[PDB]
């Protein structure tokens, strides 16, 4: 029963590797999950609702990993601190590229998907700004731009850059260079007097 | 004749302020342009082709303005140099918000629109990287990240951040704070040793 929902989710993630949600049928999902097409509809109203659940699980997985870092002290240099945080997102989204990609596209056509992404981006921006404010408070970083504004542009950069890399977009930073690229830009803009 | 094509283009830009391309009909465009619906089809195959032409004109307008800066010496401090260049894009795209917004959305559904955007982004990245290399060559900026990689992430940040601002997205940087935000991040990451 609960195993049937998990089998629907696992099947959808697998097939999204191969083709867009547009070219996946409910029949495909039902067949991969070992249930009938009418039984599918007991668990989800649509293939679009299945993608929303997949995206929700990934975004929460990233959020929980970030909470684990936040809870620790972690004796570290400032560049390494930011690197480990950025790495949470690079690894979580990069381990679920097909779901990431389909999820980003569905933001244009789905109000629920648009809202889910917006909600977590707001949360992740507020935490970034809180960390920058703390750095400023102990005299480790200079009082330059408004911290929330700085944090917003840095996060939108990470969104656009990570996803362009994962999709093999033209133009993009090579996947093997993206972490180093983002970390340099974060560290210089947060600690730089100019 | 050539005035009829320009009237079709002017009408489309105006109506895009009010509503998405989805809710604009060929009848609307033909009526605003003072021609019949069959006469429209002499000039364009579709309302989608009209948007492509509008986007092409805007992107070329930005590109030409950047060329004018490139051609000058312009006796300036380094922060002011980058500011005037970033301002080209903030002002050009920000003077054509409806076309910008519709154009960005059409990248998902139109190969021609996707290609046009990709082509100009590549050009703008290559010029950014050439300027950073020149700065490094005269000893004004440190040899840190590969310049083309640095230039790619900085440009993708500007894309995502400008367009989120213009659309009133949640999250976004206020339109009145976006130029200062981007300039700080560009200057510190290009000139910062760390
Ligand atoms: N795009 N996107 N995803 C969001 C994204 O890329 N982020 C980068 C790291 C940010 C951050 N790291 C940290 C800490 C690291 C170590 C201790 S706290 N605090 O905020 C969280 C959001
Ligand atoms: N997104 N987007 N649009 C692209 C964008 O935002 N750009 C920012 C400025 C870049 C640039 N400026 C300059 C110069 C300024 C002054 C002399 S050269 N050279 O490269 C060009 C591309």
């Amino acid at each position: 029963g609960d195993d049937r929902e998990l089998a629907i989710l696992a099947t959808a993630e697998n097939l999204l590797e191969d083709r867009p949600l547009a070219d996946i049928s409910v029949d495909d999902l039902a067949k991969g999950a070992g249930i009938s097409r009418p039984t599918f509809y007991f668990y989800f109203p649509s293939k679009e609702a299945v993608l929303l659940t997949l995206l929700d699980r990934v975004v929460n997985q990233a959020d929980m990993a970030l909470q684990t870092l936040a809870e620790n002290p972690a004796d570290t240099d400032r560049e390494n601190m930011w690197r480990t945080g950025i790495n949470v997102f690079f690894e979580t989204f990069g381990s679920h590229k097909a779901v990431t990609r389909a999820g980003q596209a569905a933001r244009a056509t789905s109000v629920e998907v648009a809202e889910l992404w917006s909600t977590f981006m707001q949360k992740w921006i507020a935490y970034t700004a809180a960390v920058i404010d703390a750095e400023r408070d102990r005299g480790a970083a200079p009082r330059t731009l408004p911290a929330h504004e700085l944090a917003t542009a840095l996060n939108l950069m990470n969104e656009r850059t990570l996803f362009a890399s994962f999709a093999g977009e033209q133009p993009s930073v090579p996947e093997a260079r993206v972490l180093d690229t983002l970390v340099h830009i974060w560290v210089t803009s947060i600690y730089g007097e100019n």
